[PDB]
């Protein structure tokens, strides 16, 4: 029974993927999500879209209510969540317009809530405290890895993505900072996503594209928005045939061990009274 | 005239080391404590037991109200608080079940209120700048390295806690990065617990007790839930002994002098109109 | 048609380097700023003073309403801003009384709205990321830094500063941490108070004073507030010289390109929908 939560990022608030398209607004616990839940299908394959932002990118990434979008994915019956998420690239070898299937994060985002169980939600009981060893699930990353390859889509099998608060880009000081900690991408969405995925039981992957080189190499185009927008305008075809091809692979794998592992994992991290 | 807050932690919530128990809910001007304070006496030192946690456990590191606990001990009258901690290891000699008598804190933490002095409590006013080059009282360091000795537990005279805001654990990039920024181990509770205490005037000290190695050591059962619990329930008499047999010498000591200083430094930090 | 925001740091808060002086309260859509505006000129120069933390120090660097701070200048018709800022120094060559012409920034602030665009303000809609690349206009600082030099002044010509949360000072092993990170002085108040400049499409410099070696140098008087306010005692005549010096030259030069430029950056930053 998979069913396949997309959460897109900039570029691709509402990507045109889905067949059989189908509008609805939802409630949560913890308020609102950024816009309607899109469901539909790719193939056979059940698919409840997202826009991260809004579908008119209206939302900057600080005021996203991550733990209502989270929890309407998992509400709608979504076993995974495959993202895409916009990103500076902090190393030569990652170009503009590829992709990363990030394996890492390093948080330094200060405004968000990362967790459900903030002891103000009778929804959520309890003192939660989620491992993070492994941030996202590797047997989803494999696919789109794979995917990618058949695709013959520029690719990296992993990387370390830093998160920042933003909305402003980084000083060219904390863009060297960055790179001496060995972050791979950046950019300003990741976390508290992943984290909440996986207190959600959710297998949850994200698909990075690099638009930018930040502000630490020269002779490339400074980081703006609208450089990252061009860049996008360029290469998000490449991240929606990745979704297209890719989900009728989750679709046709078996998951119930992976399901029962991280369900179990977000089970007992929770301590009660 | 010593009397001695002692702060309980993950494993430690409410140990039974007071004679003579009497519980005491009280309020302060930043909220409620976690929970009553317990008063008693090890030998005929006074002292004030609190869970950090409150006793069942049920406040997560972030809305644990670190103002309210430290303004009650001080106006119960402590002159010391000696707290347990446990903690993740990030250095391979420091082993889970070991004590660290922390010297130094790295804040990661986000979400916390660091000062009483905020400019809207009147029990409080003025801006408050608090050094923080030595954050632990070294005299009661000094003794509780001493007894550790005397009492034959594997103990590291100092070390650098990294607090983080959690709930969540850290990923292993993050684990790996806080490594290389020479940290030792690794909790969500001494920050802003260590602060406060430096502008209530307080002598503080940290019995940190590792109880695994967070996510950066291969071949070593990975941290959760269940197994910093499980390390707990192994060893949390070490802290209980090292608690039981520290306080009896803090309170033959002379600590005129030290309280003094303190008392200086957290007045002159103070600007007033 | 140039006009000078001066916001006055620690030890500067109202300095009497304005004539023609005339006192003016203002409100913004972000609340009221640290003080009154105070409008004079130096020579033919309209200029406009801030008490960054109001005239009395009342309000500390967490509480500061940077957002109302910049707007308010803004709309009373600045053209630059021009501030001070007491720092630690985080190397050796930068002494006490050292003025540093800061070109970059690390940000270890949590609690700090950066941005005018918070979707919750009607002068202010819609997603704005502005570029951090070049913080500080190269500019006013060119100008600083060779007014400086005609002074006599100890001066640097970069730096970068480390932005604390604070109240609280620095822990040892944070100072140490900063250092390994090339951070060369460390502060309370420069972000977000640069980031707003750049998005208010203002020309924005830093006049950073050194007045103490934080926590991390040996033989050297530990940072206490009173440590701070006794260098600026001393040297604080040097930053208002250096202000009454500067400002004239700026009047004389042109701006209409470079101020065009921030403007365009500014205006490009911000998605609608
Ligand atoms: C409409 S452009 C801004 C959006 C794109 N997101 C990702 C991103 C691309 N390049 C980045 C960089 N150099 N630093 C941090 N983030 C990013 C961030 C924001 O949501
Ligand atoms: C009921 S277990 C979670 C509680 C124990 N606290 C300390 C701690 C042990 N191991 C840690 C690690 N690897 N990283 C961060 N913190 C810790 C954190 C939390 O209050
Ligand atoms: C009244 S004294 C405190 C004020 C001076 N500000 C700057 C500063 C000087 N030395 C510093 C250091 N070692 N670390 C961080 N900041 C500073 C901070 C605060 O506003
Ligand atoms: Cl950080
Ligand atoms: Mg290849
Ligand atoms: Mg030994
Ligand atoms: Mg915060
Ligand atoms: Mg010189």
């Amino acid at each position: 029974a998979v069913k396949i939560g997309i959460i897109g990022g900039t570029g691709l608030d509402d990507p045109e993927i889905l067949e059989g398209r189908t509008e609805k607004y939802v409630d949560t616990p913890f308020g609102k999500p950024s816009d309607a839940l899109i469901l539909g299908k790719i193939k056979n394959v059940d698919c409840v879209l997202l826009a991260r932002h809004g579908r008119q990118h209206t939302i900057m990434p600080s005021k996203v209510n991550y733990q209502a979008n989270i929890w309407a994915l998992k509400e709608e019956g979504c076993t995974h969540v495959i993202v895409t998420t916009a990103c500076g690239s902090l190393r030569e070898e990652i170009q503009p317009g590829d992709i990363v299937i990030i394996d890492q994060f390093i948080d330094r985002t200060t405004m968000r809530p990362q967790s459900f169980y903030d002891g103000s939600h009778s929804c959520a009981r309890g003192v939660c405290h989620i491992p993070m060893a492994e941030p996202f699930c590797p047997k989803t990353r494999e696919v789109l890895i794979e995917t990618a390859k058949k695709l013959g889509l520029r690719c990296h099998s992993k990387g370390t993505m830093v998160t920042i608060e933003g909305p402003r880009f980084s000083s060219r000081a904390e863009s060297f900072m960055f790179r001496t900690w060995g972050a791979d991408v950046i950019n300003m969405t990741t976390v508290p996503e992943v984290v909440l995925a996986k207190e959600a039981g959710i297998c949850y992957a994200s698909i990075a594209m690099a638009t930018d080189y930040d502000c630490w190499k020269e002779h490339e185009e400074a980081v703006s928005v609208d450089r990252v927008l061009k860049t996008l305008k360029e290469n998000a075809n490449k991240a929606k045939s990745l979704l297209l091809t890719t989900i009728p692979q989750i679709g046709s794998t078996e998951w119930s061990e992976t399901l029962h592992n991280l369900k179990n994992m977000a089970q007992f991290s929770v301590l009660l009274p």
